[PDB]
């Protein structure tokens, strides 16, 4: 077994859950006592980093390890986009996961990091199928939609994801001598194209992530075929988060529920 | 079947549907004789005016407006969210608008509406655009309009040209109405039901921007089945009398005395 | 049960076969004997028309019957796009099917021929599955790619073949939520998209046409998924019409043997 | 065949000459020049591009006589995306196939899917990522496009140059900035990387397009092609025959001046 | 001799040069372990912030660096302007930075660096630049990066530029090389040394915006000898300890342990 396809399995144990931004032990613990699957250790929410502006860099090392001693689910942190000694950091802090994450200030225009070099899983965003298959090749054993992050709007994660799904559903049935075209027009490589064309499906977790603001949002991306959902902003920019995150953890669980949708959204609270 | 939801939205020919925010304005809506209440936590011209996220209303604040009167209630639903579509269905509501004065939550596709056993309202601003709703499962269709101005000019533009074409493809050579058909981009069988029919195959209303009894008597006149009014009556002084005279503005769109006297000293629009 | 399934039905028979144009009876007494599974009546072959221009019309009603009193096997004849006078003609001299075909001159820019007032089967081309499904809706029984007639090369028919089948293949699996805004870009009636992605495959018999030249050509639109080809000029704008007729008919029934392949083309002689 | 089989079946050509050959009588003579193999066609490419008209496959009947005038390898052209042209060329028996652009595009979108295929391709190129996309549709063998039918060397020059010089980059390029130069050549990442690693092309390569002289033909090689195709430059000049074996020399001894005046001296007109 | 003054730059390997305002600062960074300082009397943010004409320091304020410090002290000349150059010479300091950071003086030349008994660092974004900076009689090139702002991405495109470059040059063809140095619009001659070196023909620090411990290390193993640091650390909480945390992590750049420690609760970045 390989090991990127044992970084894969990993990942594959957060299939069907929610994973929460905290910024301190206390949110942490709230997210956990609800049912996040694993937590964002970040010193500040996505939809505040768009508010505030300024350079947005790795957290401190000293709240991540608080949050990493207050909780026993997995703990993930974000590195800039290519800032591989970021990376290295989180790694050496004994973290579960690295995104390298678009909601921080890109650190090099041109390239990733080399996830293949680090012990650890990374999560990569993505906007279309062609994104998500290269940041694989580079490593990442999972992908999350890029969205819009901090707007509280669904609108782009779901293009996002109708865009990853709906190429991976054209895949499916293509002619196979047609293949080497797409994969051109992709710009990605081609074993990875096969390799999706053969599962029928991403070849690592698939999360949605940016704007889920409500449970019908979280529920919404869960139907249309994600593996589960990352909430940043959405949860404790509200006025009633240890509730709300309740909401969005059933919401994920009984996706395909209405009535267990209508219970959890009921006089929640202003998003 | 859609006939049947297609027909039960016929029980609504004649009537205005009045926007509220809670038991109270659903009753003085009851009261006014509004044929349904259309639920919402923030009217159109609040959300243009402050911005934000606008999305499906809380199930509870819904529940209250529904316990409150036994006229039918619409909710809204973000165009393609289907998901906040199966929440309001669940909670035993009569319609849907899946309705672009909210945030629009799909650029490329709406709801499936056929896969829900309750009726949709879409809007429309031309006959390609609601015939491809109805195709959709839309059991109802209003003109977009302009929501929040308090100004018709849209919805007249979008009534006309819907009766328009309607009209025009009436009379069209039937060879030339697949031709029509494409460049309408709608379904070819729909448009000949259309011109079957002489109109449009669901009930037809106005919406956007109806601000006096004068532009809902208008509507009427120009073809609608009936109305939707939201920030026009509770965005204004008397929201209780302005509410009867749109009521008695639409059903008597063809009186212009009846007119004149529900208009009269009806204080400050919106 | 419908006439139009009756239409449908009817061109099933012809799924494997070659459809030959001709311009007189001892043309289509060499397209019968070689195997044709039907042969196109015209006065002018598409080379031709693109070599000479003028107007290109409706053939001859004496020579259409000269060509189906010579034969047994079915015959097609075209008519302009629009020209639905020209159909009315040739449907009133008994033929078999007609061809609203974009080799003749158009007739009419804005509208193709209601063939669903017509008793016989119409053949439309098309260059894609919007096309496609637009003719069929207006009542083709049967469909062709556009091609490009005349050049004897096949790099039209091929896009036109790859485009129809790839659609139909991203159509059999997409989404049932985003089939309405599928059709609606299509341009296409959205009840033929979904009759499209129930079968997977085009509801009528779809032909390759436009520039099969060789044997080869013809094999190679079959194993792209056509149900038969048209041949005009490729046969009788060549050195041997006679055997290389029969190498094209051998060619679409063994389309997936190479060295039947080999067998037919092997000193056919010179190609249009 | 194993891709790796016919990847050394093409590498026994290595430094040879492959001369185009329209009947058995310019087949023996370029066998009896020394060419390494001939390659089949009904019409040389500075009569394709003179006389105009669709240029396909050629008869079988003619490429049959020319496979029994001689006891080199055979080759034959099929049109660029006509899979079914080569299905009967491989039935023929002959030993490799030219996907060539020389005859008429017959699919604009796609190229022959070669791994179907047990004998060897031929594939043309005008630079890394062209050749490294032909290859992994299963390509053999690369040969620059050069510009066929003129005797003008300089499109020839221009694709050795770029295709070299980007495999030059490779060679000291950060392993973590790879995987943006596999998108930006529209390439796949895992033949850049084989590229990388055995400093060369994965399969012979070949410089074809306007090689007239002899001197033309040595330039070819010291600028690091394995051989040269030669088509118009021999059977449209004035002594084909020792204009033949005056090429073949030179590619032999491509670093030898004397040997090359000794060749190129009254050797009659060139194209 | 340009090859003594190449040869001085080279004890700097391996450093952090700091930005400094007043003797204070020049002692913490000597004590922090900085290779060198760099004096002036804005910080390159204040510079960005604030605007108007910024020139070399007072030569008085330098002086009093000059006498706080063992380690060389370095100052900004205006770009182009060989006067303040002279005059910075004149003081008896180490070093001068012929820097973007002030205000151009001369939009068209630099300056004659050859002239002057002291080594000059220039900055560059791409491998011509340095080159031509260099053949100026530059001892020292840095990355431009982008000044004042804390974030890395120029100061990486430019390491990344200059490096891939020299990477490219090394295997280049000869015979390519006279258009490789045409196409540079940079002198043949110290192309072709730079391709037998394999690396630029004088020490190359990264500057502009390195703000964190990670990002002095990520500049060390992009490649660079050494880091410049100005605003990152005296636009901070404690600068005393984030300057030790930088001079530790260019020494210790491969040793994640390490920048573990040095970052763990550094406090607040600019
Ligand atoms: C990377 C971060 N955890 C994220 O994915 C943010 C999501 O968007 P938001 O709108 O803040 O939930
Ligand atoms: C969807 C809502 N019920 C509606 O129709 C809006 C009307 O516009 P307004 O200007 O608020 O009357
Ligand atoms: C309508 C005509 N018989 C046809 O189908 C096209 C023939 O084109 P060609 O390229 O001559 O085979
Ligand atoms: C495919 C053909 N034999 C070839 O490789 C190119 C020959 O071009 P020319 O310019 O005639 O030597
Ligand atoms: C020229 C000055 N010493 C310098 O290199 C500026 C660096 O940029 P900063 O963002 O202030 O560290």
């Amino acid at each position: 077994k390989s090991p990127f396809s044992v970084k894969v399995g990993l990942a594959q144990m957060l299939r069907g859950g929610v994973i929460m931004d905290v910024v301190n032990a206390e949110q942490a613990r709230i997210a956990e006592e609800a049912g996040a699957c694993a937590v964002m250790a970040l010193e500040r929410v996505p939809a505040d980093i768009r508010a505030q502006g300024g350079v947005a860099r790795m957290s401190d090392p000293q709240m991540i390890k608080e949050i990493k001693q207050a909780v026993t689910i997995p703990v993930m942190a974000k590195a800039r986009i290519g800032h591989f000694v970021e990376a290295q950091i989180l790694e050496a802090i004994g973290i579960d996961y690295i995104d390298e994450s678009e909601v921080l200030t890109l650190a090099d225009e041109d390239h990733h990091i080399n996830k293949h070099n680090f012990r650890i899983p990374f999560v990569c965003g993505c906007r279309n199928l062609g994104e998500a298959l290269r940041r694989i090749r580079e490593g990442a054993a999972m992908i999350r939609t890029r969205g819009e992050a901090g707007t509280g709007n669904i609108i782009e994660a779901v293009r996002h994801v109708r865009s990853v799904n709906g190429d991976i559903r054209v895949l499916r049935n293509m002619d196979d001598d047609e293949v080497f075209t797409f994969a051109k027009k992709l710009a990605a490589p081609y074993d990875l194209v096969m390799q999706t064309k053969q599962l029928g499906r991403l070849p690592v977790v698939q999360f949605a992530a940016g704007g889920v603001a409500t449970p019908a949002d979280a529920a919404l991306m869960m139907q249309l075929g994600c593996d589960g959902v990352f909430v940043g902003s959405g949860i404790f920019k509200s006025g009633d988060p240890a509730r709300r995150a309740r909401a969005i953890v059933q919401a994920v669980t009984h996706y395909s529920d209405p009535e267990m949708l209508v219970e959890v959204s009921c006089g929640l609270g202003e998003a």
